[PDB]
């Protein structure tokens, strides 16, 4: 259903046998058997709205650039991940299985309701999801030929890492990261460990977008100690991912990293439309 007379914006109730449940999607076509950009959410994500259209002109950026803009709706704490125990939080349990939603339930779904083309698509998330866009295009690269990550924990199984997202997702819905992938030893952590699978990325010769602050507000804003330390904190992940991938002979990257952003929508907005242009050009967007 349209949200607005005029306005070429969906939401949707696309069911999930997986999760038994109908996921709330925003949508806009890039026409007919166009291809699709998948918008993961942050770790805070809500149910009403994906923090994309809440914090960015997303939709109308993409209005005819000739991309279908797909924005899936809840899942917080989720890490877009299909979770070994149900996910139990603050207001109840649900069930999680993100990665069997958006690699089979969605695609179908989409291809056979609004035409949108199932493979050659682009996944770009932040924060939480930017490592899960890396992930997703690692184990399904025909889907996902192009991966953005924004300001994520690129080795998240890494170091301090299991401590720190099991820090986050308990302060995001009170989940606990252990029903997600396990205790730390668990075989879940080092395979959604996109540093650890960057391999992949390179045989599969997936376009990646990397992009993160240095923890330095600009006049853009999102200046406060928070959002500052947190970019400065996953900033390192992300030059060794960086690294690796260079040192592995990857050769289809851009690595974004200013000297300026924190971990707040207003940069993360500007680089999506900063990547509209390219995403076209890889996915092969026809305008309107």
């Amino acid at each position: 259903a349209f949200s607005r007379p005029g306005l070429p914006v969906e939401y949707l109730q696309v069911p999930s046998p997986s999760m038994g449940r109908d996921i709330k999607v925003q949508f806009q076509s890039g026409g007919a058997n166009s291809p699709a950009l998948y918008l993961l959410d942050g770790l805070r994500a809500q149910d009403d709205f994906s923090g994309w259209d809440i914090n960015t002109p997303a939709f109308e950026w993409y209005d005819q650039s000739g991309l279908s803009v797909v924005m899936p709706v809840g899942g917080q704490s989720s890490f877009y991940s299909d979770w070994y125990q149900p996910a139990c939080g603050k207001a109840g349990c649900q069930t999680y299985k993100w990665e069997t939603f958006l690699t089979s339930e969605l695609p179908g779904w989409l291809q056979a309701n609004r035409h949108v083309k199932p493979t050659g698509s682009a996944v770009v998330g932040l924060s939480m999801a930017a490592s899960s866009a890396l992930t997703l295009a690692i184990y399904h690269p025909q889907q996902f030929v192009y991966a953005g990550a924004m300001s994520g924990l690129l080795d998240p199984s890494q170091a301090m890492g299991p401590t720190l997202i099991g820090l986050a997702m308990g302060d995001a819905g009170g989940y606990k990261a252990s029903d997600m992938w396990g205790p730390k030893e668990d075989p879940a952590w080092q395979r959604n460990d996109p540093l650890l699978n960057v391999g992949k990325l390179i045989a599969n010769n997936t376009r990646v977008w990397v992009y993160c602050g240095n923890g330095k507000p600009s006049d853009l804003g999102g200046n406060n100690l928070p959002a500052k330390f947190l970019e400065g904190f996953v900033r390192t992940s992300n030059i060794k991912f960086q690294d690796a991938y260079n040192a592995g002979g990857g050769h289809n990257g851009v690595f974004d990293f200013p000297d300026s952003g924190t971990h707040s929508w207003e940069y993360w907005g500007a680089q999506l439309n900063a990547m509209k242009p390219d995403l076209q050009r890889a996915l092969g967007a026809t305008p309107n």
